[PDB]
């Protein structure tokens, strides 16, 4: 005979990382609203991470970002046009610089969503990491308004949580956005308000910064008569609610017994 | 020693079928405009394939569709609501029925794109099949207009052919659409006008047909005060231009030496 239940040639089954799944659903969701996804460098200049986003030196707004400062000689940190950029080096504290980046290299109107690994000098506990992921949004063009920001988030929420879901917007402060705002989503099987991310209408001084950088690069102004809305949305938090993960520290851990648990998901 | 160029354990490399690639790029393209993809049955009723699309019996418009008629006893052909449907059975001559299908089961506004295998009694040569694939579009809702149909196609063309591309619209006749139209795209590296598919503003008698079927099913009217645009776009043709395939007969052929040639593509 040939015992037909007898285990077969055990080949390797691959899998994706929790964050990858979550990042994916995220971009998939936004690309159906016409957002295209681009990435940026993890090692950034202070000019892109801070100055171009209206976060100035010795300003009390920089305390929202506990920053890793890097040193090192002979390291080409390439700018939006591949030009060699100078400036005091650091690790991205948010993906936000990518939108100054992108705006210099392209022209309105556009929709983009940018994922990335981001860094903060913070104490690794169970609901906090020193290294985690953000997903940015930027929609710039003539006529764009805050109604469209709300619309986007409303759309995000509908897709991540179903019809029984609703979104909440509250004023809050970011230097690179005014009117600024924090947004929360209502998740039915939890009866809970999720603080998801921050957002707003991209700040006049940001547009100014990019058009200025443009000139230095010899490019034409492109952001004098357009408006925009950006948002920043933290991904681990969201992945935790979705896959039911009790501890953020797991993501960076390497535990196969952990990773393997996600082979199924789609 | 250990000769390190010496071929390694030869494992199996998989691949996708030319049509699958083309179907995919297609849906990917349209899902970024907010179209969602649904499918329909390959075995259809005359009511869905013809009557509900304003293609009546012994009408000279049915000659655009050389049809396979099926016979057979004890075969549940399930309708939009899973209800057992009756009617003279055939093979889909186009994917178009799917939009009557969908409209009965859902309510406006929506964007859908429907791929499918479709059949025609025709002589298998090099630029013709008896079995090939179509990709349908349907965008229905308040305010929808022909400008939006053109916009869609313009968008399709931009993405399949680059900026140097342009689209051409000419009046043409379909019973399920008026104003009706054929559309062609301009493909630069070919200096050629591609006749891609047909389209138009979904016909008043179609909306009427679905709302009528709805009543029979006990559902409420949903298409009295909405407009719509559909399009039908043949996929093999497009795949042939893209992957450079000289002969449609290859798609249904099974030649590994042929299929294997497409493992790379993305
Ligand atoms: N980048 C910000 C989030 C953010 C706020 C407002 C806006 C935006 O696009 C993004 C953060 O690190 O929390
Ligand atoms: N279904 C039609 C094509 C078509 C025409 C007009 C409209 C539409 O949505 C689709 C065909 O078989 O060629």
């Amino acid at each position: 005979r040939v015992d037909v239940s007898l285990p077969g040639a055990s080949l390797f089954s691959g899998g994706l990382h929790p964050i990858t799944l979550m990042e994916r659903e995220l971009v998939e969701i936004f690309r159906a609203l016409g957002y295209q996804a681009v990435e940026g460098p993890e090692v950034e200049s202070e000019f892109f991470n801070f100055d171009a986003l209206n976060i100035p030196e010795h300003h009390p707004a920089r305390d929202m970002w506990d920053t890793f400062w890097l040193t090192g000689e002979g390291f080409r940190l390439e700018g939006p046009l591949g030009e060699e950029v100078e400036g005091r080096l650091l690790l991205r504290t948010h993906t936000s610089p990518m939108q100054v980046r992108y705006m210099v290299a392209h022209t309105p109107p556009f929709r983009i969503v940018v994922p990335g690994r981001v860094f903060r000098f913070e104490q690794t506990d169970a609901t906090h990491e020193a290294v985690f992921h953000q997903l940015e949004g930027l929609v710039v063009g003539e006529g764009i308004a805050m109604a469209h920001l709300k619309g986007a988030i409303y759309e995000l929420a509908q897709a991540l949580f179903g019809p029984d879901s609703k979104v909440r917007f509250q004023p809050v402060y970011f230097p690179f956005v005014e009117p600024g705002a924090q947004f929360a989503v209502w998740w039915p099987e939890g009866g809970k308000w999720l603080e998801l991310g921050g957002a707003g209408m991209v700040h006049p001084k940001v547009f100014q910064a990019v058009d200025a950088y443009r000139e230095r690069l010899g490019l034409p102004p492109a952001y004098r008569g357009v408006t925009g809305f950006a948002f920043g949305l933290g991904v681990e938090r969201l992945a935790m609610l979705r896959y039911g993960i009790p501890d953020i520290r797991y993501f960076f851990g390497g535990r196969l017994k952990f990773l393997e648990q996600f082979k199924g998901v789609l």
